[PDB]
C-alpha cells in the first residue's frame, strides 16, 4: 500500500517528465503526516532545487515566519509541498504535460494526509486543486482569501487560496493581504 515514504522514493528518482533533466534534487515535500494544514506551492525555485526541500528561499523564509507568527506553528507541524516537484528550466511556469505528469504525486499525498485545510499558494496550485474539486477558476486575485469546501471521500477539506509568498517579498500591501489571509487560515484551523 501507498505511503509518503514511497512517494518520496519515487519522486527523488523520478524521470516521468522532461523536468528531471534539469534538477539537482527533486522536491517531494515534507512535514507531519497527520497535518491539519497542508500548503501547496507551484514548483521549486533554485534554492529548493539545491536543498531538495520546499520553500527554503527568501519566499520560504517569509512563509515560515507567517506560519510561526500568525498560525503559531512550527513547520514540522504542517505539511508543505508543490504541485510540480522539479524546478522548470529557466524558472518558467510548468507546462500542462508536466502538471499532468507530476500531479498524481500530490493527489496521493492528499489521499494519505487528508488535511483539514489545504492552503494553495499561488495561481498554479490553486487552479490545479480547483480542477480536482470541480470548482470554476477565474484568477487568483478573484478567488484568493475565501474558503471553499471540498467534499473528498468521507471528509470535507477546506481549500483556501492565497498569493504565493514570493509575490509578497517586495510588495508591502500584498504582504499585508497575505498576512490577513493567514489570519483567516488560523481562524479556520482552530474552529471545530
Ligand atoms: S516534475 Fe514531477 S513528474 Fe516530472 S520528473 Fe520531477 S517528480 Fe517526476
Amino acid at each position: 500500500m501507498d505511503s509518503l515514504e514511497k512517494i518520496k522514493e519515487e519522486v527523488i528518482s523520478c524521470k516521468k517528465c522532461k523536468l528531471w533533466q534539469f534538477r539537482t534534487n527533486a522536491v517531494p515535500g515534507e512535514g507531519y503526516p497527520k497535518a491539519e494544514i497542508m500548503f501547496v506551492g507551484e514548483a521549486p525555485g533554485e534554492n529548493e532545487d539545491k536543498e531538495g526541500r520546499p520553500f527554503v528561499g527568501a519566499a520560504g523564509k517569509l512563509l515560515t515566519q507567517m506560519i510561526k507568527e500568525i498560525l503559531g506553528l512550527e513547520r514540522d507541524q504542517v505539511f508543505i509541498t508543490n504541485v510540480v516537484k522539479c524546478r522548470p528550466p529557466n524558472n518558467r511556469d510548468p507546462e500542462e504535460d508536466e502538471i499532468t505528469a507530476c500531479s498524481p504525486y500530490l493527489d496521493r499525498q492528499i489521499d494519505i494526509i487528508m488535511p483539514k485545510i489545504i492552503v494553495t499558494l499561488g495561481r498554479h496550485s490553486t487552479k490545479y486543486i480547483f480542477s480536482k474539486m470541480g470548482e470554476n477558476f477565474s484568477s487568483i486575485t478573484k478567488v484568493r482569501g475565501k474558503s471553499y469546501v471540498w467534499k473528498y471521500k468521507e471528509k470535507e477539506i477546506i481549500v483556501f487560496p492565497t498569493y504565493h509568498p514570493a509575490a509578497a517579498l517586495y510588495n508591502p500591501n500584498l504582504r499585508k493581504i497575505l498576512e490577513e489571509d493567514f489570519k483567516k487560515i488560523r481562524e479556520l484551523a482552530i474552529t471545530p
